[PDB]
Formats: structure tokens, sequence, C-alpha cells
């Protein structure tokens, strides 16, 4: 099914960091933590108990395995996915461990500011959603296609590249919800296209996001309360979706 329209926004908090993510567990899980990270680089995350621990800034930090870059990261089933700031390297971070796992996105943009979403000035976009685990990105080969890697849960692994076709320039950012790739404009204000990934073709898509056209950093469907999360102008958002 696809989703028709999207709600007014519920604000949660204001920080004074203008890029970050924040993230919650998205696995049919009772987990009220909340994962942070802040600006385009770094190798902390912080872990906040609960909202209210969020809302008064009290959190543990968490020191990674390898500097992340960018807003593009997902957290499902207590492991962090990340991209590894200046490769072409993806992370599964697992929360309570040592040893991350890695793959490569050998024909995936990853520097020189060549990004996939400018906007947010991201190379990577890990995704999950009610279909599978999803890495959005932009093609090395024409430095222009967005790509959508589906991944083996298990392995962590990547099965199939799939070819949107749709070039990066259009492209403010980007959630995927059951499995449903849905892409906004340069103004990161309304949703102009879509993309059935597993049917491997076009949708017609054409809702607005949002009024405010604030710099958006990070864009994410949540599967398990089937809402937007976003981080716009350090506004940490929540959006509810209608669907079909
Ligand atoms: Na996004």
């Amino acid at each position: 099914s696809m989703i028709t329209s999207i709600g007014n926004p519920a604000q949660v908090l204001k920080v004074r960091e203008t890029f970050g993510t924040w993230m919650r567990e998205s696995a049919n899980k009772s987990d009220d933590r909340i994962w942070v990270t802040e600006h385009f680089s770094g190798i902390m995350v912080k872990e906040f108990k609960d909202l209210p621990a969020l809302l008064n800034s009290s959190f543990t930090l968490l020191h990674l395995p390898h500097y992340f870059h960018g807003c593009g990261h997902a957290v499902y089933n207590n492991s962090l996915y990340y991209h590894k700031g200046g490769s072409n390297t993806i992370v599964r971070f697992e929360f309570g461990k040592e040893t991350p796992q890695t793959l490569k996105l050998e024909n995936a943009l990853y520097f020189d500011r060549k990004y996939l979403f400018a906007n947010s000035k991201t190379y990577f976009n890990i995704a999950v959603d009610e279909k599978g685990i999803w890495i959005i990105y932009a093609s090395s080969v024409d430095g222009s296609s967005i790509l959508v890697a589906q991944l083996d849960e298990r392995t962590f692994s990547v099965t199939q590249h799939i070819n949107t076709t749709y070039p990066k320039s259009k492209a403010g950012n980007a959630f995927i919800a059951r499995g449903i790739l849905y892409v906004t404009d340069t103004k990161d204000t309304r949703v102009t296209f879509a993309f059935d990934l597993l049917g491997g073709k076009q949708i017609n898509a054409n809702f607005d996001f949002r009024m405010s056209q604030s710099v958006l950093a990070m864009l994410s469907y949540n599967m398990r309360d089937q809402h937007l999360y976003s981080w716009e102008d350090g506004h940490l958002m929540l959006y509810p979706v209608q669907f079909l």
C-alpha cells in the first residue's frame, strides 16, 4: 500500500546542533531508548534511556569502531547501521559488542562532496521497513543515478542493487515505507517521486511533506510506530503518515 498524506508534525526537542540524527528501535520490541549523532562526522553516539532523558540531555556516550559520516544512519535490532567516513564501507555495529560487521558498496559515490543528498551532505541512507533493510546510494558509474541496495539481514550483505534511474540532482532526501521508496524535492517540502522497490517500477507520488523549508538533516521512516522521524535545523520532529 502507498502513502496518501503526511500529518502535522509533533516537535520533541530543539537543540543547538543544526545537523544530526535521532533514532529509535523499529523492531517489534519494548525498547524506549533513543540514539543521537551530531554534526556531519564523528566517532561518538549518545544513547538516551528514554524520551525524558533526551529532553533533559542525560545520555550515555558510546564510542564507535569507525568514524561516521552524514545523517543517514538507522538503528535496527539493537544495531547501528552507518556510513564509515571516507570509505564506501557501511558498518553494522551491535550495541553490546566489539566487532562490527561491514559491507562495501563498490560502485557508490562516497567522497569529494559528490553526495547522494547534498542538503545533508549524505552519501548513504540506511532504511528499515516492513519489506526489508535498504541502503540508498548514488552511482559512482554515472555520478547521478539513485540506487537502493537490498540487504540480507543475517549476513549483512547485498542481495540486489535496484536502479531507480532517478537523478540525485532532483532529490532532496528520502525514506522507505512498506517497500516503496519516497523521494523529496530539492526544497525538501514535497514528495515528488516514488519507486516500488520489489516491483522495480516508478509510481506516482505527489503529496506535501511539510510547510517549513528549514534545512533538513535526517528523514527516516520507523515501521514500529509508522511515523516519519526528522531532524530539521536542530528541531527533532515526528510526522504521522496516512496509508491508502
Ligand atoms: Na532519509
